[PDB]
């Protein structure tokens, strides 16, 4: 069956424009461990659903930040 499920909430700057999203959208299905996301590319709002036995919080977010070429600066929401 399924295994565990992480959130991981942000708040995403760099989207300028519907590429720039696209973009994002395109880094988050390629990177390892996240299995479901839901962004609004207007407030930059980001949920990430991950499994934490593939990739952690720490990873995940370095991950996006590397893949992005320092275009999206990522913060991390309690």
């Amino acid at each position: 069956f399924q295994g565990q499920q992480d959130k991981l909430v942000l708040r995403v700057d760099g989207i300028l424009n519907e590429l720039d999203a696209q973009v994002l959208e395109g880094i988050l299905t390629r990177l390892n461990g996240v299995r479901q996301f839901r962004l609004d590319r207007i407030s930059g709002e980001l949920e990430v659903v991950f499994d934490p036995e593939v990739v952690s919080s720490r990873s995940l977010v370095d991950g996006i930040e590397e893949d992005g070429f320092g275009k999206f600066k990522l913060r991390v929401m309690s």
